[PDB]
């Protein structure tokens, strides 16, 4: 329901809304935790802050969101954990210039992860070396 009606919220009533979804991240039943994803995902690539000056609503679900993406990278089940790592290596959230995805790595830094960090930073990194003449 969520999902359907989301994109017509007000970002008052999205901060209002959010909080009961990102609580989900300890929930087990991956279906929910997917749903999750999805929506998370969807407010990502629409609350970005294209422009200059978004209020205090609209600048802080992105932080709200943007955080729970990131602790999806380490998410305890692989191909949900394969969704959040495709989304974010994909190209328009993770810079495909190598030298900008690595300053972009850091933007994702989130310390509830860091004891994966550096793995999945590397991962990032080299995953980028499959996109070369040099086979």
């Amino acid at each position: 329901i969520i999902y359907k009606m989301m994109p017509k919220l007000k970002p008052v009533e999205l901060r209002e809304l959010l909080n009961p979804v990102v609580e989900f991240v300890s929930h087990p039943s991956t279906t929910c935790r997917e749903q999750m994803y999805n929506i998370l995902m969807w407010i990502h690539d629409n609350y970005r802050d294209p422009e200059s000056e978004t209020d205090n609503d609209s600048q802080e679900i992105f932080k709200l969101a943007k955080d729970v993406l990131i602790q999806g990278l380490i998410d305890e089940n692989p191909g949900l954990q394969l969704i959040i790592r495709n989304f974010w290596s994909h190209e328009t959230r993770l810079p495909s210039n190598t030298l900008d995805r690595l300053l972009a790595l850091n933007s994702l830094y989130s310390p509830k992860i860091e004891v994966h960090f550096l793995s999945l930073a590397t991962n990032f990194l080299l995953e980028m070396t499959s996109m070369s003449p040099d086979y």
